[PDB]
């Protein structure tokens, strides 16, 4: 395993997007996960709709929230997902219209980091591609981030809330870190952008509910 | 369109009602109880299916912490089956999964979902295959306390569902449509561990919110 690595400039990540006040962050971080693995496997890079999993995940709870596991198992069993531009973001839930002619991916099933494993979440980031994560995003300090590298103790591992995307992680000044992908647009954060810190005991629980897509 | 009233109990696709203890485990009830019957049915033959084995090893759910359903039918689905209470009893609380292979006594080859809100699609698909997950509002001091009759309650909420049950028929009493339902509670809870639920009462306490039953 390298001792960094950064999909972005590898072209695995695509642009930074916004959920709005849609409680969509897992639908956005599943997508962002399945984006990396279908550029892996055929060498393009699209956005895949995360309209098409609020929609039609019903083991999830469309705008009031939802696990990205279940989201890779329905594609898994629905024998695909739409891209964006056949099935488009709109911010609330609404009736599931897939549609198999803008079928973009497909998935195999899905494979969980062990909880609280930052090693293998390291290993699958730098083996595998982006992957899903989730942490508590409740602090006003991470809220207001703006650069560096993020670390609170008031970060709660047992109070996950918000799904993000570990597209890379590496070093900056001698302060290991995550490089995390949100989706509350490019203004928020570092151009949408959190370095979190790494190896600092779990913080905000980076390593206790990650996954990735298997295709 | 489907009969009037449908009990599978008669036709023997349910085993006895069991006592989950201080487990958040009511989801593993219940979702063995609907493999029970559809194993029933594909098989002729009715045994006790091991909760354990999901609580311990279904890893999208959170063991006695609770949990969905679907997860455990995709669970034993991913894991090519589920042990047989005998092969792996249940303890009432979390330990590392265990799972036996040699002792798999029924598979899943998935889920359907009933349609969210809708008692006329349950109704149909409990006539049509046997006894199905739900999950419910239980919290009502009412339902802990149940003891007979149709249970109704106006304050019961559809969007709180906090409880797995199994729904494994349905019918009419003194007038009132109903569900019949089997709890995870023990015998001594409800009626010796069942209590009837209202039925088309503008989807009562959410019982059509969260059903599904497992594919075999
Ligand atoms: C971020 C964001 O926009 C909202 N946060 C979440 O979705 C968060 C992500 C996890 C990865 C920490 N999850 C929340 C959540 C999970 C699950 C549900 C839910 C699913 C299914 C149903 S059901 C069975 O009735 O259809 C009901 C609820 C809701 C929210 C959590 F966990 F609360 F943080
Ligand atoms: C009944 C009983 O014994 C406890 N109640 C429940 O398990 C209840 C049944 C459903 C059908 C309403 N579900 C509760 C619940 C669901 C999910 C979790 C949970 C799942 C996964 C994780 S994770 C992300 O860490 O893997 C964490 C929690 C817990 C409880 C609910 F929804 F709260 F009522
Ligand atoms: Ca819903
Ligand atoms: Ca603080
Ligand atoms: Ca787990
Ligand atoms: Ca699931």
């Amino acid at each position: 395993a390298p001792d960094s690595v950064d999909y972005r400039k590898k072209g695995y990540v695509t642009p930074v997007k916004n959920q709005g006040q849609c409680g969509s962050c897992w639908a956005f971080s599943s997508v962002g996960a399945l984006e990396g693995q279908l550029k892996k496997k055929t060498g393009k890079l699209l956005n895949l709709s995360p309209q098409n999993l609020v929609d039609c995940v019903s083991e999830n709870d469309g705008c009031g929230g939802g696990y990205m596991t279940n989201a890779f198992q329905y594609v898994q069993k629905n024998r695909g997902i739409d891209s964006e531009d056949a099935y488009p973001y709109v911010g609330q839930e609404e009736s599931c219209m897939y549609n198999p002619t803008g079928k973009a991916a497909k998935c195999r099933g899905y494979r969980e980091i062990p909880e609280g494993n930052e090693k293998a979440l390291k290993r699958a980031v730098a083996r595998v591609g982006p992957v899903s994560v989730a942490i508590d995003a409740s602090l006003t300090s991470f809220q207001f981030y703006s650069k560096g590298v993020y670390y609170d103790e008031s970060c709660n591992s047992d109070n996950l809330n918000h799904a993000v995307l570990a597209v890379g992680y590496g070093i900056q000044k001698g302060n290991k870190h995550w490089i995390i992908k949100n989706s509350w647009g490019e203004n928020w954060g570092n151009k949408g952008y959190i370095l979190m810190a790494r190896n600092k005991n779990n913080a905000c629980g980076i390593a206790n509910l990650a996954s990735f897509p298997k295709m």
